[PDB]
């Protein structure tokens, strides 16, 4: 990796476009007010370790962007000169300070979440060359913020159905590997979604963890054996029960979760799991649940008739609520068109069918991972303050045409309202302690990591208040 | 990297699955019934991930460490991972044959083959399914870069009378708007099938290293500033930003985005105005470019040129189409995807102004807002044999007849009339349909067939460019 080669083209053109004699460009990131009323900050750790620490300028890494740009711009405007400095004063170690929120912290829209300053005046161009690589950082902020909202959801529904929280952490699966553009973004975004939940098939969540974060547990996240079409229809059409007896007794003493919409999900729950195998299903420790999956038609509707089938063909019980409960040998994951949308609309429907959410389970691949764009929270990078002739200057955008795209001014601090609310600070306010002390810390200095987040604290800041 | 980690878990389990006395496991990729779609990324992922020696003795125990803890069970396939390293010097014994890069395929057809060339390897065709899917990302990015792409070869064609620019048309402003550093590369060199200019540099590096071209760069780009590199200045400053950045880039062309307070002020007053002498002196090959960058995209864009075309001489081509002088331009960089860029397009003709007057920018429209769903790419078991007989294999569910998939060994075949079809069932055999078009391109740990990214570009083509 190459970090002269890691940022936007225009990027390498502007250090001749700021004022002359700047010594200093301070810029901040933001999930900027436009439901979504509160991001989890989660990710920036990861970038800082994998990017931006240590000697990450080389002669080498020079001349290589050299070259490339004097292709790309058919002209010489790349900074050798600036870059040289870097590597000939701090032995190719970035002049930046970047102070941040604790990681895992659940914040307001509309807050300062980190800034990015130089602490060398030769290097005022430093401070948005790595604005590129920093608001990437939007996309493990989203995944964490979203997956957190779908906690919430389905927090409000197990409480109100069962009277208790027990198995929420393991009700929203990762199924997202295949559905998300590279093996990178994979790891990304399964370990920003474990921030709330245990249960994944997202195996590359685990090393990304263990190596930026840490875990007292061995692994963060779980999985079950479980069938894909290829091993249910491998048998043949007309031996789908074969397929069924053989993976139930091949996984005899484990949860097993089991695709049954190869052919005909109605027909697989009423008369071959609910007759043929139901031998096999009534058997089954508590610990080792069938867990029959769905994976085509309407989401709500397949889940309703799916239970009514079950519901016909076992034991099922009224808990303490009123609510319908399978026997704890039988579950069902919902794992095909799920998003925030569509999860909020199923365990609805279920609710008012009185069926628990002790019964389900949702597994989410493209809409937990991939369905996902920087404009959900609005994750905006922008300068606010400058030093030039040694004299402060408060800087921000005002488009006439979107006051929603209006950026805060000067320099910039977090602080608690005596409500024990958020506030963020502008143009030094900070300083004069009406508000008591800066919530940000110095995360990244002149090529360290200056503080860090085990994944274990990420998770107890990223909680939910039903869960406090 | 390690292939024995880079699956989804539930696959680790699917070797016990698999009907017994399988000796063979055959799949393919289609991208199910955007009526055609741009083949491309497969090289990308074949080099990088399954080449090569991607078993190793400490890869194994490393994958049996964490299966142990993930699972709380003794389930991770050792032996079946042990035999490829000890027999095979751990190269995955699997052949996959692909249609061309750059080929563009009508929707519901075979695009990619897979399966095992050792019969103790039954499990090994759908242990890289996650990995070889992961090719929706780059065959999507191509595909609707393309058909944004077929509406601006259409308005430019109609208001101008010619192709000229077209190339460079739609921006890749991208970068910051990805999930990844990994995604913006293959992302980047996915729009590259199509266009020639980006700021998503990481774009370069991957179709240097994976693909190739004969030219130095595939991609290139201008000088331009930033919301920081004009408000450093100081609002009331902004006309003495602008100066500043047109005349450090006096001789190339420059990008100057000018809607920090006021886009209407900065286009009718500083550049209208204030600034003018230094506008209508710059060379054809060194234009100004305004840069609108919020408010409405289409209602923006028209306002801008209405203020430039009452501030600048404006000329009528030979269509009758409104046109800026050449040291002037405009590029909408903010809110444009598929949808919006059409709007804008219709619009700038319906109030007579040509599209030789504008370009785009797209950042998540482009790279990040796309999903696996968009051409419902997808990888299904066709064909295994069992007790030494082919079997011809299927899902259909009740409930949604779209994710029906296809029966048996598969091949790809021009039609009579020059359209494509997929034969079903080994039907290829017959050879009643001329030759397949799908090649071997890896077997047994080898890359066997690869392609430039020159010949890609060739393949990615419009009708209306040939
Ligand atoms: C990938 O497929 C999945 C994933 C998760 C679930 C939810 N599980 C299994 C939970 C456990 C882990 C290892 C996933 C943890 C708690 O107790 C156990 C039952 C022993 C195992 C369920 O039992 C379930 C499904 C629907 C409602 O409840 C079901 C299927
Ligand atoms: C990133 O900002 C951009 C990118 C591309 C454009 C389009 N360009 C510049 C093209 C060239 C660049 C991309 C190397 C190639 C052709 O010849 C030149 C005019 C000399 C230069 C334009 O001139 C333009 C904008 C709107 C309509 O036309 C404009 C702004
Ligand atoms: N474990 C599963 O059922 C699963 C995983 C990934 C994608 N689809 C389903
Ligand atoms: N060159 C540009 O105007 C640009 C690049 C990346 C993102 N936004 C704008
Ligand atoms: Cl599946
Ligand atoms: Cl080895
Ligand atoms: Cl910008």
């Amino acid at each position: 990796f190459n970090i002269l080669l890691a940022t936007d083209s225009y990027k390498v053109t502007h250090y001749k476009q700021y004022p002359p004699n700047t010594s200093k460009v301070y810029s901040y990131f933001e999930c900027r007010e436009k439901k979504y009323e509160e991001t989890v900050f989660y990710g920036l750790q990861y970038i800082l370790n994998k990017y931006l620490k240590g000697k990450v300028v080389t002669k080498e890494k020079i001349q290589e962007a050299k070259d490339v740009y004097k292709e790309h711009f058919q002209d010489d405007v790349f900074n050798e000169k600036g870059w040289n400095y870097i590597l000939e004063k701090y032995d190719g170690h970035l002049p930046i300070e970047i102070k941040a929120v604790p990681e895992g912290f659940v914040i307001p829209r509309g807050n300062v979440l980190f800034t990015v300053e130089n602490t060398d005046p030769e290097c005022y161009w430093l401070t948005n060359w790595i604005e590129t690589i920093l608001v990437q950082s939007w996309y493990p902020i989203t995944v964490a913020t979203n997956s957190r909202e779908q906690k919430k959801i389905l927090a409000k529904y197990l409480l109100e159905t069962s009277g208790n929280l027990d198995g929420l952490e393991y009700k929203l699966h990762d199924f997202g590997y295949r559905g998300v553009s590279s093996q990178e973004t994979a790891g990304i975004g399964a370990s920003a979604h474990l921030v709330n939940f245990k249960g994944t098939d997202t195996v590359a969540g685990l090393a990304l963890i263990k190596k930026y974060y840490g875990t007292k547990d061995p692994v963060p996240g779980y999985s079950v054996p479980a069938a894909e079409h290829s091993t249910i229809t491998a048998w043949g059409k007309d031996h789908e029960k074969d397929a069924f007896e053989h993976i139930v007794t091949q996984f005899s003493s484990v949860p097993v979760s089991v695709v049954s919409d190869s052919y005909d999900i109605y027909n697989a729950c009423e008369k071959i799991w609910g007759e043929d195998l139901r031998h096999l299903i009534v058997s089954r420790s508590t610990q080792a649940p069938l867990i029959i999956r769905p994976d085509s038609g309407n989401p709500l509707d397949t889940v309703l008739k799916v239970l009514e089938i079950l519901g016909k063909k076992f034991p099922v019980t009224e808990n303490s609520k009123g609510y319908k409960l399978l026997p704890p040998y039988l579950r069902v994951i919902q794992g095909d068109g799920v998003d925030i949308n569509t999860l909020q609309e199923i365990v609805e429907g279920m609710k008012q069918k009185m069926w628990s959410i002790e019964n389900i389970a949702f597994g989410s691949g493209g809409g937990l991972l991939q369905k996902l764009t920087r404009d959900l929270l609005n994750c905006s990078f922008k300068c606010s303050y400058v030093v030039t002739n040694g004299l402060g200057i408060n800087v921000f955008k005002d488009p006439v045409a979107d006051p929603n795209k209006r950026s805060k001014k000067g320099r910039l601090s977090l602080h608690r309202t005596p409500a024990g609310n958020f506030v963020t600070l502008e143009e030094g306010k900070g300083d004069l302690e009406e508000y008591g002390q800066d919530l940000l810390h110095t995360v990244f200095k002149n090529g360290k990591v200056t503080k860090s987040y085990s994944f274990d604290e990420i998770r107890k800041n990223a909680q939910l208040n039903i869960e406090l």
